[PDB]
């Protein structure tokens, strides 16, 4: 009903008037490349199967407008791997994005982190005005982050102000949410910052900083991670994840009645170990950390891969057809809310972020929340958390 | 292969992201004529699984004055006789794809004009849409080249244009394009006799007069009309000029021997395989397409496939599609929608004849006449 598949080419029917322009678009990739997954070399599957071009997917109809979303045809490694190769792709995509209606561009994903925050593309198209323009949407990533732990707790039956937080990730979007966590819910009574050993300097200053300028009046602990997260992570109650590394955090190590909000794709923990320990113990609470849900039901238009429609053809795949209708990336719907509210300005770089409060607000006057707590495919039943809050709550 | 490259990926998506530089005009076409016998699948099968209902943008022409884009829309010929009004659909559909790829004019080839009142169809569903290139039947640059060719088959044949007896099949739009040209850049020939079907019989008869009391033709004028195969006075033509809308109505195997043919018709309006097999055997007839131009610099093509549906001379493009790169470039060569007059024909003329154009090298289809052959008929027939 609000998902349709489209067999014919999106970017075909646009220029011939079939479907309207979109007012943003969102770029994504194609995850990662692993050798023995995939019957080809990474270069045979970016000039043959991706035809080393973006791809048009997906539209997102909003009260608020319609988002195009297009994959670049790269995989993760390779955008950290040359950099000029990354931005000349996007500007590529942004090319076809302005063509097919967009104003602004979400960089979703680890796109940010690969191009310096989008800084190492605006300086590319500086000699441009035929783009859009482009945000990381970090700062509507930070306040979904925000919801998810409001309704985290919420679901869990737990106040914040009794928890003790750990940080996992503290790059844009942990440095996004940390913050704003503050200035809009009940301070915790301890939180742990954790992130590798070479940015032991940049926690520091972020504690001196949660002292004398966010006003944090608890116990505040560092924790340095090598290939993993150290054993005192698992200390904590509500666990906010935003990581650039996969499976640093170890899901069977978590107390009981420990709550995981987690923005990292991948996620930092097992996907498949947490759905397991859940369904076998209902002691866990984990969700996705930056999926909004939108008051109205959003319609959504597929065009797959003529590639991926064969191969990825079960029956069962279908679950596109039955996601939520109600939700949205919040780093996308970022795109929408700069082209509707002047005030919420495209993010560049790494941003002060206290304009995250604005953000935040915007949503709530809009009566949007955190998407119903999952991870990815898996939604956790309502009566598995309602038995999870009369357990672990307070 | 240096002229000709195969793109295995789409036109459309190389051109978005600023792969491929936009293209100056487009020529609209269709996917010939479907027939049961040789497919393999249905009509229907193929128009919403093979051609999905959308225009395909096949092929790109490098010129010396601009790039064209070759838009094949997603029907066959006898779709757009049948419905009109779906056939200004898609057309419409296929105008604004060519506008975003940077076509200012788009030309409608082959039956296109014919079957959508000349263009006039189109313009009037197209409305107060001011989005849109202009549309041009590219007839008058048809009607140039048809002439070029009627010069250059008399000159390889070795006659005198001023002796023979021209033979008009078919006076539509592109066919009364070429009559009066002729008339204005070529000898004047001793005899014209006009075909047509019986229903334009008042028709021709005002031609008629147009050619002695407009034209200043002081030949024979002679009225032959068709019931459904064209009458046996054509052939007592020397030299043949088709223009039809309707195959197969000239039997090659009756010409007499020592006639040239000049057929802008398409489907031709004989038999090509006849005409080829009697041309090797006896060597006693020319033929060629008359619509087809040769440039003096040779023109770099790109050619995308279709998928499901997946040696041309290089210097080779149709004057049609030609038409709408000429509109692009020269603002006095106005579009033509509609039954225009011909005064403006001379201007295409002289501005190709300006550029060292000429007529294609004379063949039919795929087939090219060789050159020995030709110099066999200018020793038997040639005067
Ligand atoms: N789905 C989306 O559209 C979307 C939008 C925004 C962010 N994200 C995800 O959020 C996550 C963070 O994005 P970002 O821009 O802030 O990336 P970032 O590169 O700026 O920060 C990542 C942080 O993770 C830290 N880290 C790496 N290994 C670690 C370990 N073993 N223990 C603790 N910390 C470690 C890094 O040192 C770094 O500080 C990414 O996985 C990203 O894909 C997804
Ligand atoms: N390849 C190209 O791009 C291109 C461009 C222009 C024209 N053409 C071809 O030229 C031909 C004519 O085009 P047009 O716009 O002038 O079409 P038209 O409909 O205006 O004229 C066709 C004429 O042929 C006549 N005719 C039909 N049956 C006849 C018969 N049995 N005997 C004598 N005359 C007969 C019609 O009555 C009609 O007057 C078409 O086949 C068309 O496809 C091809």
């Amino acid at each position: 009903e609000y998902v349709q598949f489209e067999s014919r080419s999106l970017l075909s029917l646009f220029t011939v008037g079939k479907i309207p322009p979109v007012d943003a678009a969102a770029l994504c990739y194609w995850g990662e490349y692993d050798p023995e997954m995939f019957d080809w070399s990474r270069d045979y599957m970016i000039e043959n199967i991706f035809e080393n071009l973006p791809f048009w997917t997906m539209i997102k109809q909003t009260n608020w407008g319609r988002i195009a979303i297009i994959a670049l045809p790269r995989f993760v490694s390779d955008l950290y791997s040359n950099q000029d190769d990354a931005v000349q792709v996007i500007i590529e995509a942004l090319e076809m994005a302005g063509i097919i209606g967009a104003k602004f561009v979400s960089l979703t994903g680890l796109i940010p982190s690969a191009t310096d925050y989008g800084l190492a593309i605006t300086k590319a198209v500086a000699n441009r005005e035929d783009l859009p323009k482009i945000t990381t949407g970090h700062r509507t990533t930070g306040a979904a982050v925000v919801l998810t732990i409001k309704k985290i707790c919420e679901q869990g039956g737990r106040d914040l102000s009794t928890e003790k937080v750990g940080f996992i990730g503290l790059g844009s979007v942990g440095m996004n949410v940390l913050p704003l966590m503050l200035k809009c819910l009940p301070h915790p009574q301890e939180i742990t910052l954790c992130d590798v050993y070479s940015k032991l300097e940049f926690l520091e200053n972020i504690e001196q900083n949660l002292v004398h300028k966010f006003g944090f009046k608890g116990k505040i602990k560092l924790a340095l991670s090598k290939t993993t997260v150290p054993q005192e992570i698992y200390d904590s109650t509500l666990i906010v994840g935003a990581t650039n590394v996969a499976n640093v955090l170890d899901i069977m190590q978590v107390k009981p009645g420990t709550l995981i909000v987690d923005d990292s794709g991948p996620h930092c923990f097992s996907v498949e170990q947490a759905i397991k320990r859940f369904q076998e113990r209902e002691d866990i609470l984990f969700s996705e950390g930056g999926m909004l849900r939108s008051p109205f039901p959003i319609k959504t238009t597929v065009h797959l891969l003529p590639s991926v429609e064969k191969i990825m053809n079960n029956a069962q795949k279908e679950a596109v057809f039955n996601s939520n209708p109600f939700n949205i990336m919040g780093c996308a719907f970022s795109a929408l809310l700069s082209s509707q509210f002047e005030q919420l300005e495209p993010t560049v770089g790494i941003c002060d972020g206290e304009q995250s409060e604005l953000h935040y607000q915007i949503l709530q006057e809009l009566e949007f929340e955190a998407g119903d707590l999952h991870c990815e495919h898996y939604v956790l039943p309502a009566k598995s958390i309602a038995n999870f809050r009369q357990r672990f709550g307070k």
